[PDB]
DNA sequence: CCCGCGAAAAAACCGCCAAGGGGAAAACACCCAAGACACCAGGCACGAGACAG
């Protein structure tokens, strides 16, 4: 803070809309801070980093674990980030229904009325994943898709199955 | 049906295979396995309980 200080005092200072640090990716995998852009989202990393375009966005969907506990967060995109010899079609954030958040925009609220319709406002509070969901919303315009009406035998919305020599969860939507 | 329907001499220009299907070698990528890098979250240590004792 004192380093901050200083540097105010210097400078002249003048942005992200919201800023969520640490959120818990399995594909990419580790540890990504999240900044919002009028027309792109920066995924920062303690190493590499991204942009990736609104436009590049194809569909968001917004599913819960198995064991009814985590949410699993899927954005589907095109093109593809690239990193070095591979490419990910999917930008997948894990979850937990127990971690809340309370964030503030970086605008004023006729601003937010008039960009997001009154979908978001100044200040927020909720679920974790459900602010996600509904930034991400109120951003791409494109509904979040849900689990259907699909209900297997042990009361979870997935089927453990194998494929391609690793297990996971497919979900009928 | 078969066969014939004059001796010739000179010149010129046009006629100059193309496809469908089978096979060989090559790359072209899928699948599988193993190593090395980023990192993150799980154990250890410490404070601060607090709650039975």
């Amino acid at each position: 803070e004192a380093f901050a200080q200083n540097v105010l005092s210097k400078a002249d200072v003048i942005d992200a809309i919201c800023i969520f640090r640490e959120l818990q990716c399995l594909t990419p995998r580790g540890r990504y801070d999240i900044r919002i852009y009028p027309t792109f989202l920066h995924l920062h990393g303690k190493t590499f980093d991204y942009k990736i375009p609104y436009t590049t966005v194809l569909r968001l969907f917004l599913l819960p674990h198995k064991d009814q506990r985590q949410m699993f967060f899927v954005i589907s995109l095109d093109p593809p980030i690239k990193q070095g010899q591979t490419r990910y079609h999917f930008l997948i954030l894990l979850f937990s229904k127990d971690e809340d958040i309370s964030l503030t925009l970086n605008m004023n609220e006729e601003e937010v009325e008039k960009r997001f319709e009154g979908r978001l406002t100044k200040n927020m509070s909720g679920s974790l994943y459900e602010m996600v969901s509904r930034v991400m919303k109120a951003l791409v315009n494109r509904k979040i898709t849900v689990p259907g009406n699909f209900q297997g035998h042990s009361g979870a919305q997935c089927i453990t199955c194998s494929y391609k020599a690793s297990s996971g969860l497919l979900y009928p939507l």
